[PDB]
């Protein structure tokens, strides 16, 4: 389980950008925030983030992303009012995966001993 | 190790979307092309691959990146022209994560058993 996890952790970041990609974001674009909420929210990246220490950050993306980001990019009638935001959302993504990376190389490489 | 490569491949999905962001293109992007390029090439995507069979597959976005996705990406005007092209490239990398992914995952489950 730990690598499909940091996949779809990583993919967060993609998801990012590919919503700045298409803003002004339109009707048409609802089927990826929910996506990008099913990933964000899920039991899976939850129970990721508990097993490698990182679950204070995980929930500070998530807050923020519902909060803030969501509603500045559904906002936004050009990319220059919400490009620092989505870069600097996927810099706080690469720490996070950067942390699930650490922790889950760890676990396996000691699998044994343990 | 494995958990790192899932990471860095992974990120080639996002440097590609940011690249698309960008459109159009100005020498203040230049940075980005080089960083997609040290990414792409970098010796540890390489061995990954070649370790989880996959070195053909990253061979094969490795020229679709160098002969058409950045080419494509310089000379566009609007998003629109080449936003298809990049969410294809993706969906190639797409395969290449899900690969490492697997291989690492089919591996813990051998050591499991």
């Amino acid at each position: 389980g730990s690598a499909h996890a940091i996949n779809k952790a990583g993919s967060l970041r993609m998801q990012s950008y590919r919503l700045l990609a298409a803003v002004p974001l339109s009707e048409k674009d609802k089927p990826l925030i929910k996506e990008m909420e099913q990933t964000a929210f899920s039991a899976e990246l939850t129970r990721a983030a508990e097993r490698d220490g990182q679950l204070a950050q995980l929930q500070g993306l998530q807050d923020y992303w519902r909060n803030e980001l969501i509603p500045a990019l559904m906002r936004a009638q050009n990319r220059e009012t919400v490009s620092a935001d989505v870069s600097q959302f996927v810099a706080g993504l690469d720490q996070l995966v950067s942390g699930f990376d650490r922790t889950t190389e760890m676990r396996i490489e000691t699998a044994a001993a343990l």
